[PDB]
């Protein structure tokens, strides 16, 4: 079922925005055609990390991650960083060829830097572009701000709805920002 | 003549893909308007880089840095990459005020990595924004690829800087409903 226009949709949680200091704790992908149809739904998954890395988190992540139940999942998870790398390859490799897709989503750099750091397999399955949405929000932002301001941004509480909420605003700019 | 609607455009040339390990060997900016009318050309910059770190660059920058003239220019110059960030940052400052314009450019979430790493003051002058040609590019691949035909894309580094603006007209006039 591979296609190599098929676009890959990631959606990482950190235990900090540092890749040198911090670790990826949970992981989400989603594969859509070209025309952003949902073809897969990937695996969700709460990557263990050990006591001390939990406790070196700071203040609002300690919260954060502590209250939406993700720090008691990454305690309790036996799924390694590397045991997710493979699981989500795994996946993503019965939709896309490898170097085909960008990172597809919304503040994607940011991802990539994790991957490259954590998950160095995982990041060179993609194409070396990223396909962030906030490129679009920003030249809508200057040359229609009507189209960014009518955007409604859903509940991405939990990591499935985050992506499908990044292709939702893809889809709206499409829509109303895109000649076709 | 600051304004916080000014965008900064930037290229860089590095000895490798890898922001931690690699380093800058060349860089330049433009400045335009946020309507994409070129303001100011910045200044294009090669950083001098000691010879085992021009020895140790793979196949490809070898040949590539070779045969540009970079690597001879990147040996002859005289320029450290503290001394080509704060010469970039005294021309931005003359267009645009600090946080406000987002980094512009082709792939620029590499020229960021860079600039995180190796030139820090230059890059806390950046919103954290990036606009990614790019994005539009893949976008106009599968979305509509008569419009990445209609544009004809350049080794020096301002003639790269152009093409990346020239590019992003193309989609405003071609792709994007206004
Ligand atoms: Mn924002
Ligand atoms: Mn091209």
């Amino acid at each position: 079922m591979q296609n190599p226009q098929n676009l890959i949709w990631i959606a990482l949680e950190m235990t900090g925005l540092d890749p040198d200091r911090d670790v990826i704790i949970e992981m989400a992908t989603i594969v859509t055609d070209s025309d952003l149809n949902t073809l897969a739904e990937g695996p969700v998954i709460a990557i263990h990390q050990p006591e001390e890395i939990l406790a070196g988190m700071d203040e609002w992540n300690t919260r954060q991650h502590g209250q939406s139940g993700l720090t008691q999942r990454v305690r309790e998870s036996t799924v390694s960083m590397a045991e997710a790398e493979a699981q989500t390859l795994a996946f993503l490799e019965q939709w896309v060829p490898k170097r085909s897709s960008p990172i597809c989503g919304n503040s994607i750099c940011q991802d990539r830097r994790f991957l490259y750091r954590h998950m160095p397999r995982l990041e060179g399955y993609f194409h070396y572009r990223n396909l962030d949405v906030s490129t679009l929000k920003e030249l809508a932002a200057r040359w229609a701000p009507q189209v960014r301001e009518s955007f409604k941004k859903g509940n991405t509480h939990l990591a499935l709805d985050d992506i499908r909420e990044s292709i939702a605003e893809l889809r709206h700019y499409r829509d109303h920002f895109i000649k076709l």
